[PDB]
């Protein structure tokens, strides 16, 4: 008899699944971990007798419903299986994108950096992924309460009609029109705007 491997749960950021799990007390031994995923109507490994807690399910087709499952081994016995359900698409976390603020006189300019995804074979992005593909943005003065909200077309955006000297806190997020989905909200950024004066030469 063996132990199931326990609090089973898929961990899924920007496309990357992994399964991880907790090994169970057990006294004899070193117990490893076989994961599938079901491909038809019959299970395929995808790690076979891991010592490691987690597997990489990236491979998995993104828009497929998905049935994974896995099991604790010791010796020639096996537990139970522990399975659950997963749909990309659906499920994955969309995370923050990336940002880069840069001051231009009494202004403050953006560019937006969309999660990257590492499939080992191709860069791709959320932008491959998703057709609708889109970000907001929201900034408010600092110490104010005031969030205003904004939706750029493209990739970048540039705040206009901002007051001189005066520091604002700027956050992204992606958004799946499409399918309501919200991604999560970048840390804020806080900068000062300068003046027209501060341009050089």
């Amino acid at each position: 008899m063996v132990p199931p491997p326990e609090n089973v749960r898929m961990n899924s950021v920007n496309f990357k699944n992994i399964l991880q799990w907790e090994s169970p007390a057990f006294a004899k031994g070193q117990l490893t971990f076989t994961a599938q995923y079901l491909s038809y109507r019959i299970f395929q490994d995808k790690c076979m007798q891991t010592t490691l807690t987690e597997c990489d399910f990236s491979s998995l087709s993104k828009y497929g419903d998905h049935t994974l499952r896995v099991r604790a081994e010791f010796a020639d016995e096996h537990s139970d299986w522990v399975q659950i359900t997963f749909s990309p698409v659906d499920d994955t976390i969309i995370g923050p994108p990336g940002m880069q603020v840069e001051v231009l006189a009494d202004c403050l300019h953006m560019r937006f950096l969309a999660p990257k995804i590492e499939n080992e074979y191709e860069t791709w992005t959320m932008k491959n992924v998703y057709n609708s593909w889109t970000y907001n943005v929201q900034y408010w003065k600092q110490g104010t309460d005031e969030k205003f909200q904004i939706t750029p077309q493209y990739d970048f955006e540039v705040l206009r009609n901002l007051e001189p000297w005066t520091t604002y806190c700027v956050q992204v997020r992606g958004f799946l029109p499409d399918r309501n989905k919200a991604g999560e909200w970048s840390e804020p950024v806080c900068e000062q705007t300068t003046h027209d004066e501060t341009v050089p030469s």
